[PDB]
């Protein structure tokens, strides 16, 4: 339902990636004579820390005003925001960030520090088992970012489970854990609202099929928050059984 | 499905705003020869504290009897109530209020103190990325009012997290937080029922699309209540580890 | 889908109310030459404590056997029960009761003590913003009964919140609250099951639209129970921080 | 969608009941010239403790192998199991049991001790306000079995609420309650899984209408479990405020 | 919607099983002149510890690159992963594992230690009351794996309920339970995510009917996690009422 584009109009030199999805599950580097539409979307992966990249970001007409700033590093909190046709999403993992603006024709994503999550999607597109629409891509990314949180949370619980095997712990160790748990909750909560939202807002580029998935992920990430709230309330308890053993 | 109106019949002089939505995402001030229907609804934003405004509120035929009173400041609790065609909704943020009556043709909203939430919707309509139907507007408003609560709750939890780091706190500080938490819960609960309800009642002016969203918001605001119940149960705890450190 | 009735066949003399819904949102007292069907249902509001009323209740053919007893005061717990075409529902508020039997054609409701909830529905029908089908009525009633509980629960929590601001309380005050909370839970729980159920059972007279609503209400009343369970667990705690005095 | 049957092929002498549903809401004792199909299902209510009954159970061709054993008393836990066309369900109330196998044509249900729940369905069929399909019957039964648990739970909570009004309790009373609560949970939990499942598995003989109901019931029974978990966690607490009133003595 | 196969192309010698589903609820050993499609899928049950089996696993063209490694024992965590047409699922029970790759045409499953769960599905296919599509199979397996967890959790709760009756326990016993509970949670949580997901992702080979079921199972297994979290929080409590009984002697 959108205006088709020329392969040139989105050409950045030092662009980490610049792929055209085949719609069958793979990619090919974007050449000047390719057409870009819903069926074959374009994925630009920028490091907003490079010259040509941050230049292209502030200039190119393919973005609204407001997104430029945010796409350039100005956001902190996870949020989905609607720029009419386009959508500006800010996500976090493990704290590393990732800002992307997307409509049905293309996905442009800007990071500074590498995101293990976006690699998995390249590894899969290079192989041929990757996404096919923008909507799919987005799900695959959020799945990944949540796999990561889900694992990293098992690791903290892992450690907190051994501390509960108690010989007291090394001074200030219990705080470095509490700190991490809290950092996690501070960002994993809002990012869940975003997942949940994207599962409700009907965007052109997302199928009822995709929304069922964002529901998965949100509800999943949701349960992760519950396991964190637990871990935290149990580091508050271990700090009282610690100020105790050292009284008797 | 409703009777179209003349642009004049809703003309208030000191009316803070008086816009006609274009249905594309923007607005234009209401002139006498504009037509008002589902496609191009009218949004009146009154300060019920001005003469012409409170006058127009009690007079104009475009409102049922019952709403006049409430639109005029008589309500406290968040509530959606149905006046047949129209709907009277009372919402709160951060405690500031906002009463509105709306049907498919128009939205009339009355505040006394400014509501940061209704600005965001003008900022966005002036720009062209705003709502398009009454239904959309209502969601965008509720999204905003909930973004605000959500943040302000992160701020309280922020402070309560530092107090849990613990050198005692300043006398009576822990009560000013408990107080705020409780104030929030007192109003953010009923307001969540309203969200949820609006997500169930099938109004003409709201799409299955919009109801999915009111569900979002409701369930979201819902989780905010949970984070508050926590914050509170943990200020009750910190006041016992305080009567202990002062034991 | 039911047999139309004559306006006379449901005529009670001291019947508190006896209205015919217009299907537009209002009412008019029932006269002998009115027709009663799905589109214009009849609402009889009896005080089963009056002669003509309790008489008419035990006699009239318009009710099955079993309901007569219950319509007459024999029930305590909230319950929906199916008498084939008709439905017998027992509801409580604030403990005051209200028994009603309804099919698509008419609603007959019996109370002893006045129910603020059923007034609101008259106030609204007299005004013209009231229900239009039996299905709608039932939702509007349950909404009301739940608005009441919801408020009265904020009042208890209100009080329990001040007691948590603690100078000890007046002896035996904390028990009159615990008592109320528990009275509330004893009846507000089963009545939520009823709401939930009505939101599932497909009655002829209720639209998918109305069931979405009974879901609202039930889920709502549901969360009220949660706030009660809290209030109670916190009066059990306040009695230990009191014996600590 | 199943093969119609002769009225004779399911004739048991001492069979507590042996009814043919009219599909309008009532019954009539099964005679030899009645036809049995979806529209008019047959309900056999056996006491597997009688001769002719347990005989008929092990013999008659109208049951698969596997069910015979279980229909005969071999099962303990609530379960729904699929025997292709048929379905074998084991349910419990108040611990009393009830095993039944059913397809669209007929319901055969075996008990040993009387089940107040299955009476209610006879009282209602004799009167004419009872079920009409097998699917409905099954719902009405599970509604009843849950009404019973729901009430009995209010009774335990009732007593546990008075004990929390505390003068100590009679020695060993708090354990007979904890015991009951726990007994309840051990069986009411699995039985809720069964309800929930029946609300998901699409059997021929159950309408989308009936599944909405098994959902009701399951989610209801669900909340009952929650109220039990509470009751139990609060008898664990009352036994510590009791060892306290007997340490401070 | 997929390319039909010859009966030979999937022939392994020491293959524990190698069945063709009849689509009616049973099986027959795979012969060279059988056709394999959605209607009659092929089920290979391999022990990746045998020569011919692990050989066939690394060679045969009927698997993508990535799955070979994992199908061969490389995975630990429960996960569903999509290889385009196919799907690679890793599941655990009671810790024993089971890796499988499946599309609409065939299911290939690899274990090392026997899985009581996959037997039940053979016992039922040999009898004729088993699955009919790949989708059904997958539900029947997960039902089973969850029945097992559900029971084993009742057993730990069982024991934890007796310890709460309380004469102290044998030193280090309460840790062997905590350990088990924790082991269970570590794997039964992620495995629930997989169930839930399979209930959302629309695969060709799963009906809306089957998804309702994976919902069942996921929500069920869900509730088991809740009962574990409880059991654990109550072994943390019993270790404090134990360091208490051993203070005042
Ligand atoms: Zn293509
Ligand atoms: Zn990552
Ligand atoms: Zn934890
Ligand atoms: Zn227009
Ligand atoms: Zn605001
Ligand atoms: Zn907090
Ligand atoms: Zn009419
Ligand atoms: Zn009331
Ligand atoms: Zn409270
Ligand atoms: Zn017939
Ligand atoms: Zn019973
Ligand atoms: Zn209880
Ligand atoms: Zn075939
Ligand atoms: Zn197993
Ligand atoms: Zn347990």
């Amino acid at each position: 339902h959108m205006e088709a584009i020329k392969g040139s109009d989105v050409n950045v030199p030092d662009a980490v990636f610049a792929w055209l999805l085949d719609g069958r599950g793979g990619v090919k580097p974007l050449e000047d004579n390719d057409v870009i539409d819903s069926q074959h979307p374009c994925w630009l992966h920028l490091n907003y820390t490079h010259p040509d990249s941050a230049r292209w970001l502030a200039s190119t007409p393919l973005l609204p005003n407001n997104v430029r700033d945010a796409l350039a590093g100005e956001s902190s909190r996870p949020r989905v925001s609607r720029m009419g046709e386009g959508t500006l999403i800010t996500l976090r993992c493990i704290l590393v960030a990732m800002r992307l603006y997307m409509d049905e024709r293309f996905i442009v994503s800007t990071r500074q520090r590498k995101v293990l999550a976006l690699d998995d999607v390249v590894s899969d597109l290079q192989e041929g088992t990757g996404p096919v629409d923008c909507g799919g891509w987005l799900v695959d990314v959020c799945d990944a970012l949540t796999d990561h949180a889900s694992e990293f949370i098992e690791e903290l619980h892992d450690k907190i489970i051994d501390l509960e095997d108690n010989q007291i712990p090394p001074r200030g160790f219990l705080a470095l854990l509490r700190k991490q748990l809290i950092v996690m909750r501070r960002y994993m909560a809002p990012q869940r609202d975003v997942y949940a939202r994207l599962a409700s807002e009907r965007l052109p580029w997302m199928s009822d099929d995709h929304r069922r998935r964002m529901q998965d992920i949100a509800d999943r990430l949701g349960r992760g928050l519950d396991e964190i709230d637990a871990c935290i309330a149990r580091t508050g308890i271990m700090a009282d059984e610690i100020a105790q053993v050292m009284q008797e």
